[PDB]
């Protein structure tokens, strides 16, 4: 009679289908998943240091609007900002905006070092109902209005050494005023001008007198600009009006400091990877929750699954 | 005796050449072309919305120059420019025009509405000879050249506000005048100034009086700007000379159209992909015709030929 | 009895590890590097045409400083530029300096030719003790200090047809004076334009007088600007003061020149491919020496070594 011997392979009642070289569709025992689809809903404060920005944009938070006093000198891994978030202060703009946005999202620091300007012969910490703290008129608390002292604005001609290790970050503004007679009420003569330079730059930026619609019923505008001053470098400042002052320089720093356009809820919880839909676990290599990431993150594709045999071809019986 | 039984496989007598991981050249039974290298030379005028510039660029027909009246209003998945375009109304240029040219052709559309501004207290509807329709003096039909009313130019401060429910483009300009008598001339004041801003943004251009080669016979010229104004914004015009006034509005889309330079001409014919040399079937992955490429098309590779194997290994008798 | 016959395969006992798509480390018989990790050290002078810069970036030897004369019409495919360079001329800046310095790179020549300008009723040819040659008072080679000739600096409207068949690059600039006092002892009136046209281009640029801090003991300073005037347009200057003229034109080719920061050594040696560390050998194709290469080289890759297996499996006895 003898015997008989059969060489064989297992098989699943739930097998799973994937694509390969030759077929879209092929039964395997066993399979994973490569592409993470979800997230939780919330970031996860850490292990990134996360600043919610809640009312305030970074923006705002530089220049010290009166919502964002909280934030002064205040460290991030990510900033997150709120789609909700408005001004309260003087209406302004920034040329490049996007810019000085992301050098100081990727500084990730708003310290913030005050320094003694000698502002000779003007009157200093003009105030605005604009812009109230406490129901009192004020101003951004990191910039410093210069006007007239008893009707004269004497020319302006002041330097700042850079004796640090360090970068300095320099925030400063020019103000057009709505009309003739605004600017000569606030810095007795028709016109302004503003230089400011260093060693190696130089920008130069003239007022423009006239209406705008108002903004929290101003009609004048502030326009914003930066200058980073290196070490061994020197400050200038040369202004006759206009001028709306440093009050001294932010920090700058390099690192992995960015920030993030989000209205995910902040949670007490431990993610590495970081998007605006909120955090995502980072096991799979690929993911398509959302190309704007921070962190150890997978990567963005387009597919919404791809699924890895982890077994061999599924023939059941 | 018994019998012989041998297996085997098809061959050929005319093989292919492809290429492998181990070998340059290898022949096959057969083999299909993945790069489509060839036009048909022409561009298919469907299925997409194809617009002919014929002598009118983009930017000469938003403006409204003479030979671009039959573009008022028209709508494009793809702008086609011409290299023989030209102009052909007062010579222009456009800080940026690279941005306004493709925010334009991005929008797909010159949809144009017009718009009661209050010019009061000046001359408006300006003409020159050398933007002449009919042989009658004429200027762009977007714009309005405002000059001075019995030798005044009172200051212009005028609002438009915006209670769409969508975006709005405006197109304006500052005219530059070839003199000081020039400008006297038309504007009744020896300089000029334009502010143009909403709530969240401002402009302000400055005229520069001064020679400049002749184009059609002009030393002067115009330098075109442009501002959107969103839903509930105000758009701001204040200024005192040398203004080319907006008569309206830009409706600005967003989806799928395009601008592409070619001199293909457009034929009678249904083609998906549209490169500058004319459409490509797209049957093919990959496709070595033209870098430029609109709609479901092949990618571009360096290849002209990439032959995928679709036999088996070919050994001929 | 009969006999035994093996079929078999060699082996070696020194093997090299390899990765695989299963398994992170095999052992096979034998390898071959694929990522290039290092270099020389220098800089072979050939098969590229290399360009030391020695003490001059490549803008100040397209301006003419005192220390780079030797470098006036040389060519290169390499231009590398020096960290220890430094400028010993009059303080200038050049907004978009980093366009400039690409555009010359990429044009790969100095190759000046003078022109005729008639600058009628100005004293040309001024000089300053900051950009000294020979201890005499100097200034940059290629540019023209316009000053007024007895107490007058009559309007300059001055014209440059291009005849040629190629594109005239022009290098022009603006003074800015320190002094109200300094503008009237130089050029005879309060306050200068510029205005530089062609046919289809215009540029104005206004002085900004003002305190800049002292470099090589000058607070004034020179903005640098320039034009590109094509076959059969017209160059137009039009400036009442203030104007740092042209003395003709550079040639602008294309071709494969670029421009390189490097400290490395230039030897005579023979390399196809340079980083700034050194030439790197380029039989692999990838190589983890720089991101920064120049002519036939290998891919930079972030791995430091990938062995591609040249053998079997190794099993050893
Ligand atoms: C189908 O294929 C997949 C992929 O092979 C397979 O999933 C794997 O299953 C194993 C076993 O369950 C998982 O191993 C676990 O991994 C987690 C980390 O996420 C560990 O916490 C687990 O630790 C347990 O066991 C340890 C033994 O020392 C203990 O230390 C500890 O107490 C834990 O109880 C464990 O190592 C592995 O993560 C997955 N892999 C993936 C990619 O999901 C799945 O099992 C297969 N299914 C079938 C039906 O065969
Ligand atoms: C070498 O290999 C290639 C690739 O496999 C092979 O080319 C293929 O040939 C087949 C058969 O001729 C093609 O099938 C046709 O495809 C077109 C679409 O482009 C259809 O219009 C055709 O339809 C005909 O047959 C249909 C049957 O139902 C009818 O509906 C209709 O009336 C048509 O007459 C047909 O399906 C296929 O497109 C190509 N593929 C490629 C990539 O070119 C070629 O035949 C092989 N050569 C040899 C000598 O073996
Ligand atoms: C492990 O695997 C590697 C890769 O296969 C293998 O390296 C190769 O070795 C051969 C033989 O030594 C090399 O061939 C030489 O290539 C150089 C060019 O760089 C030539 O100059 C050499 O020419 C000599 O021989 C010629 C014969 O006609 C003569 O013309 C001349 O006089 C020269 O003496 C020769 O062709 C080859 O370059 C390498 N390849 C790589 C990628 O390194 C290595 O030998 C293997 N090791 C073992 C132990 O098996
Ligand atoms: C130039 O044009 C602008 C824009 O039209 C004019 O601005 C407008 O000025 C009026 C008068 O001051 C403002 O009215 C105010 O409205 C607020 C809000 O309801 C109200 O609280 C005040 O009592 C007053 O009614 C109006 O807001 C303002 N509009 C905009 C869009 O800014 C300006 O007056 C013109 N200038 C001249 C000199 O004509
Ligand atoms: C750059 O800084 C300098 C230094 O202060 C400024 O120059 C100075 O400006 C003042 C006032 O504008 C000048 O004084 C005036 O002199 C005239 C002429 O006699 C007189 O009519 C006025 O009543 C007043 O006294 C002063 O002369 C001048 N100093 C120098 C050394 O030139 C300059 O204004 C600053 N620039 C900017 C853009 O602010
Ligand atoms: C400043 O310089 C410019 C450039 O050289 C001068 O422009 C030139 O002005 C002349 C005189 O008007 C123009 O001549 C005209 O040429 C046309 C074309 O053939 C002809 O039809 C007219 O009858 C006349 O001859 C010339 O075209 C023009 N050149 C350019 C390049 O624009 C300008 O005159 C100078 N201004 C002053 C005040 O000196
Ligand atoms: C921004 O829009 C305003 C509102 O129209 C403009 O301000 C107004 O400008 C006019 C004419 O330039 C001023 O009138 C002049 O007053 C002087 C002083 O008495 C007189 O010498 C002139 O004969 C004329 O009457 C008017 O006072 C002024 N209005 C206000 C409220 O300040 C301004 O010009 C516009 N800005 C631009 C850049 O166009
Ligand atoms: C406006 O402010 C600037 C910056 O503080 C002043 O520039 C400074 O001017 C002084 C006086 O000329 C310069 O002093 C010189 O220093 C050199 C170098 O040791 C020395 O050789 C000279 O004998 C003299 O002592 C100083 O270098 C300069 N500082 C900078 C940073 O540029 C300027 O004087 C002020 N202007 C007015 C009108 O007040
Ligand atoms: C653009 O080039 C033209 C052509 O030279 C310049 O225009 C000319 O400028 C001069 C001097 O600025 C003017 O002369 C002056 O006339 C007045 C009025 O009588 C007088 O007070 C002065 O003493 C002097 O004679 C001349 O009239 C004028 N020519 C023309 C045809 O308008 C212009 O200045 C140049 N632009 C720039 C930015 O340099
Ligand atoms: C994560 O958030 C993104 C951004 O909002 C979501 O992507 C959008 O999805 C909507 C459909 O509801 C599309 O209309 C938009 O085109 C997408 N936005 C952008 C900016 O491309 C996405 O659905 C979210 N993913 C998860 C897993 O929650
Ligand atoms: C499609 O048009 C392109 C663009 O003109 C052609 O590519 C050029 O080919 C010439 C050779 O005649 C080269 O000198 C140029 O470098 C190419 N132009 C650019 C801009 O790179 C191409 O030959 C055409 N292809 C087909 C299939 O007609
Ligand atoms: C070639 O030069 C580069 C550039 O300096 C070197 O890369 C730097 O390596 C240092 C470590 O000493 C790092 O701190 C820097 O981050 C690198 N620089 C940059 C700009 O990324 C590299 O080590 C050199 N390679 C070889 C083979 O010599
Ligand atoms: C098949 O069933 C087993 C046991 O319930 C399970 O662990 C495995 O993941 C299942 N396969 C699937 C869900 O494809
Ligand atoms: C943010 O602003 C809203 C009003 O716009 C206010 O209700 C809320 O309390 C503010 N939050 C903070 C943290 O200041
Ligand atoms: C301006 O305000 C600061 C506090 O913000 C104060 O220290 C300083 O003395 C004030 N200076 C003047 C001149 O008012
Ligand atoms: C070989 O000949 C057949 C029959 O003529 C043809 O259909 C096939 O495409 C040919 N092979 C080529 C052109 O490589
Ligand atoms: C375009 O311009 C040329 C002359 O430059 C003319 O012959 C042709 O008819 C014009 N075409 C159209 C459509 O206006
Ligand atoms: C300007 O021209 C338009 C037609 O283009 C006309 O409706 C309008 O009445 C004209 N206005 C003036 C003031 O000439
Ligand atoms: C093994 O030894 C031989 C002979 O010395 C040598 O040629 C070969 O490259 C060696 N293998 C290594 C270094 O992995
Ligand atoms: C470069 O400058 C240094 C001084 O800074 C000098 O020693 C050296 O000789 C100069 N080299 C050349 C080539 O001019
Ligand atoms: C200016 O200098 C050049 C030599 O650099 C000389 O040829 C020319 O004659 C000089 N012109 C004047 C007006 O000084």
């Amino acid at each position: 009679p003898g015997a008989t011997l059969c060489l064989g392979h297992h098989a699943v009642p739930n097998g799973t289908i994937v694509k390969t070289i030759t077929n879209d569709q092929i039964e395997v025992t066993n399979a994973t998943e490569l592409v993470q689809s979800s997230s939780t809903g919330g970031i996860c404060d850490s292990p990134h240091q996360i600043l919610d920005g809640e009312n305030c944009t970074l923006i705002d938070a530089l220049l010290g609007d009166p919502q964002c006093d909280g934030f002064q000198n205040k460290k991030w891994d990510l900033f997150v900002e709120r789609s909700k978030a408005y001004s309260n202060c003087y209406p302004y703009d920034v040329p490049d905006y996007a810019s000085l946005r992301s050098l100081v999202a990727s500084s990730g620091t708003l310290e913030f070092n005050n320094e003694s300007f000698n502002w000779a012969g003007v009157t200093q910490n003009g105030t605005s109902s604009a812009c109230k703290r406490r129901s009192n008129k004020s101003f951004f608390s990191r910039l410093n209005w210069l006007t007239h002292l008893k009707y004269k604005y004497p020319a302006l001609n002041v330097t700042m050494p850079n004796n640090e290790k360090f970068d300095k970050l320099y925030i400063w503004g020019v103000h057009h005023p709505v009309t003739d007679s605004e600017q000569i009420s606030l810095y007795a003569q028709a016109s302004g001008r503003i230089t400011v330079s260093t060693k190696r730059s130089q920008q130069t930026v003239i007022p423009n007198i006239g209406f705008r619609p108002r903004v929290r019923d101003i009609s004048s505008r502030i326009s914003i600009y930066w200058t980073i001053v290196k070490p061994g470098d020197i400050l200038l400042i040369n202004s006759t009006g206009n001028l709306i002052a440093p009050r001294g320089y932010f920090k700058i720093r390099s690192g992995k400091s960015s920030i993030m356009r989000s209205d995910a809820p902040i949670g007490k919880c431990n993610s590495e990877c970081i998007t605006p839909n909120g955090s995502i676990p980072n096991d799979k290599p690929f993911q398509n929750v959302n190309r704007i990431t921070y962190g150890a993150c997978p990567r963005y594709v387009k597919q919404n699954t791809l699924k890895l045999a982890t077994g061999m071809r599924n023939v059941p019986e």
